[PDB]
């Protein structure tokens, strides 16, 4: 059996929002220590990887590992079905016919129990994170979201440039162009709005704006975003859950 | 002559919202004791029936009965034309060339008088309400609306099931499935949120979700909804106005 | 060189909203005393004319006159790129390769500098305002916007009628019809909501509702709108900036 109770369905709803642009069929491996999931998109330039730990739940029990594969169109539909504050419970049995999602409320009324038929997906799991990235940075999710959104209207390609104490976002398209230059600093009032940067090697990479627009949906889950860039491997954008994470690996646009 | 003044145009606007999915041509019989109207839809599975009494108005005068038939596309358009708090007045003369809608405001400015050309509709009025329905229930309009809306995303058919002290809404479609089980109780704090049920015979009927989605638009007009279900006749969903009602008769889906 | 700093980008964003329905290519003449611009639409029935004076800015410097022509689709896109309270600065050099738009914020972070490639437009400037219009009136932008919007749903033509102390807006189409009659008065509490009218000659003109809908977008820029109507020339609708204006000249519909 398996029973995992989120204190608030909002968290799972936002996490699943994080997958709008992958293969709508996604495997969720549920183990003794929590849930992991990963999904690639069609073009195979973007990988989404989620880990939710035991303590991110309100309650959690997984007697034996169980892989449940779900259609994210349909799970996303079923996840519109309650107030963000409802306690959401995933329930399954040893070999799962189907996953159960049970919503509960502040009031003692209205049991809302949904089911989702599980699919059979072949699990080709990707371990593509690097040890040392060329540069690491972190900044408020809100700020990163605004930068991406704004620059997205000028061209279909956003270019990240890292030099000593200088982070430069640039969109250069037919109509016009735009640049946003931020620099590291500590804001002692709220260490939230702080901007951190470690640069082992300067970097200059270009990304499809469609995919950055997808990636910034994770702002709903964390105050800060972490960006690891290197010229060799795909770039990593990470939003941290209370004991967990949602990660977006994105391959830079090719030059030719 | 005929002159009927709603204290607030909001009420008539919401009532007319209740007709979005009928023959856009609708007869309004205005009599000494108020207004009645009824409209069937194309497929002829849903009937909408409205009664507004003298006391639901701010003022009312109908010297002689007058039938005024209107295009609800066009009346709906003309009903976007003022603040919800404007005093709205319907005006007509003995044999009506046209209906007049006169908006007035808190401020003494801005007379806004619209007209609508009347059509000739043949009045085939339906008296299809039963004496004894198999089961009767009542519950908050908000709750019924949420249940219908949620379950509507899983299949195109919602199934109502009534057993002793148990009301069960169920949608079972291709992607997944959903169930919502409520039970009767008295909430003394707010007798609003109370859920009432009388069951003379258990019932099990299925309804097109398109039509339940249409029917729940009446939540704007009442705190509670009444549902009379029987296996013989069409089901009745009723929202009560201050001395009036808006009723939706809906024929269950056929089994075959 | 040229450097013009709006205290708040909101103002320029709303001004440019005022041009949604012109030739998307628009000349901006920048002179010692401020900025002027004008744009005709395709059908050539509507002219939009803007003047912004030195004092409407937070800072202003124009060493030599410079004509910069811009695509308003693209400038409108680039103008979504900041908070309404950002200080927006237009920057150019003697013969302009490109215009620069520099956003600055309350916080010392995030330099956001965009560029727009300039086009070559031939400047056929129109001086079509009359000395004496047949009638002049002024009324709250909100009220004019509501009247236009409401009446726009009944027909594609709105008809203005001016008689002694009587202003009458009328839409008369297939579905129904609507009339709105306002009269001059002084409201001493707020001289804003006052309605002023000088009538040298009664007037009766008809206007495409598409174009009135376009014109009312200027409500964002002023509390009041001024309307000069005459039977000879195109009608003038004027919204006043703090030392400036946005004007819409609109030719009446032809009778035939």
């Amino acid at each position: 059996m398996l029973e995992a109770k989120f204190e608030e369905a909002s968290l799972f709803k936002r996490i699943i929002k994080g997958f709008k642009d992958c293969v709508q069929l996604v495997n969720f491996q549920c183990k003794e220590d929590g849930i992991i999931a990963q999904a690639v998109d069609d073009s195979r330039v973007l990988l989404v990887s989620l880990e939710i730990g035991v303590e991110a739940f309100q309650e959690y029990r997984c007697d034996h590992p169980v892989t449940l594969g779900m259609d994210l169109t349909s799970l996303s539909k079923i996840l519109r079905c309650g107030n963000n504050t409802d306690t959401l419970t995933l329930i399954a049995d040893n070999t799962p016919d189907s996953i159960i999602l049970l919503f509960e409320d502040t009031k003692k009324d209205r049991i809302a129990e949904y089911s989702l038929k599980l699919m059979d997906i072949d699990a080709d799991f990707l371990k593509i994170e690097e040890l040392q990235y060329d540069s690491t940075l972190s900044l408020p999710s809100s700020e990163f979201s605004k930068i991406v959104r704004d620059l997205s209207q000028l061209s279909d390609s956003i270019n990240i440039m890292i030099t000593k104490e200088t982070i430069k976002f640039v969109a250069d398209g037919d109509i016009g162009s735009g640049s946003v230059i931020i620099k590291p600093f500590v804001d002692m009032e709220h260490p939230e709005t702080s901007i951190k940067l470690e640069m082992d090697q300067p970097v200059d990479l270009t990304f499809g704006a469609k995919y950055l627009l997808d990636i910034i949906k994770g702002s709903s889950l964390s105050d800060r975003v972490g960006i690891r860039l290197s010229s060799e491997a795909p770039a990593l954008f990470q939003f941290d859950l209370k004991s967990g994470f949602l990660q977006f690996f994105l391959a830079p646009k090719f030059n030719d």
